[PDB]
């Protein structure tokens, strides 16, 4: 059995195996807070997330199970996955704390673009990696729904991983959210995340936020100025009569030619943005299709753009008692198998 030690971090006690040393806070994550650490077993740097009150309510308990199940399933170089999961509890009866461990990523995407005019080749690499991660999660019927620069972890070499996907069943930015999500439209698909990629890519190319709306109405008006007024077919998706009447009442605006908006950008980048930033979600390019776009020609490699194993989400439709979610979560902690340190081979 491993020996644990206690340390106060972010004003609360963390209890971790002695394997993990030099814990230092690196910010909050979804439903928890994160510390960087040194893994003395492998000499690797890791990030340890302590979930906040994982079993306080049925909402917390199911979200704890959801996150652990998802992260145990994700095995892709552009998606956050698990090196370890632990609890100081010796039994289910004692079980009240869950810690998740992944490879340390020092920054988020806001740290990459803030003080650096990115080259086009570098933007290609960043967006390529997002799309590769999205192809993988979407292939398991998992959608992010709130993709944004602060949900993209990046290391010192610009390697990127998607995180905080598949969650949520504090005031957040809405500047990157798909219109169908921001406005609660009745049905949507995986391409909500592609809208977000378009917003991110636009900002990496120009250094400016594409749609910096002050509220949901101002954000919609900014979007429509770029993409033009939608047809009546799009109203089909909106439940609220007041919202439909409002949108319908707006003066007709033509779509802008993106070449006149992103002056000086690679024409292939402009073409890709035109395919991502479409209001018709059935018309939006998918992640897999975007990976084949000529903008990524120097990075694209079909042998290294894998899909996910099938993911059983049947638990999502079930209402269970708190102790049932807790026991299921405990089972998943105990059954976790750490991956090999080296899981890759030369092409
Ligand atoms: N520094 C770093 N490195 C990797 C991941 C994270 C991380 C996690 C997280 C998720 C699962 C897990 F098992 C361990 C940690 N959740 C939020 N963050 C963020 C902390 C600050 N914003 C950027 C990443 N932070
Ligand atoms: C922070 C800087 N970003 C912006 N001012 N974005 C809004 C503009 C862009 C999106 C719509 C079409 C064009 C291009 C004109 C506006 C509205
Ligand atoms: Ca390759
Ligand atoms: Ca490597
Ligand atoms: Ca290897
Ligand atoms: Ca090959
Ligand atoms: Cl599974």
């Amino acid at each position: 059995r491993p020996t644990f030690y206690r340390q106060e971090l972010n004003k609360t006690i963390w209890e971790v195996p002695e394997r993990y040393q030099n814990l230092s806070p690196v910010g909050s994550g979804a439903y928890g807070s994160v510390c960087a650490a040194f893994d003395t077993k492998t000499g690797h740097r890791v990030a340890v997330k302590k979930l906040s009150r994982p079993f306080q309510s049925i909402i917390h308990a199911k979200r704890t199970y959801r996150e652990l199940r998802l992260l145990k399933h994700m095995k892709h170089e552009n998606v956050i996955g698990l090196l370890d999961v632990f609890t100081p509890a010796r039994s289910l009866e004692e079980f009240n704390d869950v810690y998740l461990v992944t490879h340390l990523m020092g920054a988020d995407l806001n740290n990459i673009v803030k003080c650096q005019k990115l080259t086009d080749d570098h933007v290609q690499f960043l967006i390529y990696q997002i799309l590769r991660g999205l192809k993988y999660i979407h292939s398991a019927d998992i959608i992010h729904r709130d993709l944004k620069p602060s949900n993209l972890a990046v290391n010192e070499d610009s390697e990127l991983k998607i995180l905080d996907f598949g969650l949520a069943r504090y005031v957040a930015t809405r500047w990157y959210r798909a219109p169908e999500i921001m406005l609660n439209w009745m049905h949507y698909n995986q391409t909500v995340d592609i809208w977000s990629v378009g917003c991110i890519m636009a900002e990496l190319l120009t250094g400016r936020t594409l749609f910096p709306g002050t509220d949901h109405i101002d954000q919609l008006k900014l979007i429509l100025r770029l993409v033009g007024t939608p047809g009546a077919e799009l109203l089909k998706k909106i439940s609220s009569e007041s919202a439909r009447n409002y949108i319908q009442s707006l003066a007709q605006m033509p779509k802008m030619n993106f070449a006149n908006v992103f002056i000086g950008a690679n024409p292939l980048a402009v073409d890709l943005l035109e395919k991502m930033l479409v209001l018709d979600s059935d018309k939006r390019i998918t992640a897999a299709q975007a990976l084949a776009h000529a903008y990524f020609a120097q990075y694209h490699d079909p042998d290294d753009e894998p899909v996910a194993d099938p993911y059983d989400q049947s638990f999502e439709s079930r209402d269970l008692l708190i102790d049932e979610w807790k026991s299921l979560t405990y089972d998943e902690v105990i059954s976790f198998v750490p991956p090999p340190l080296d899981q890759e081979e030369m092409e």
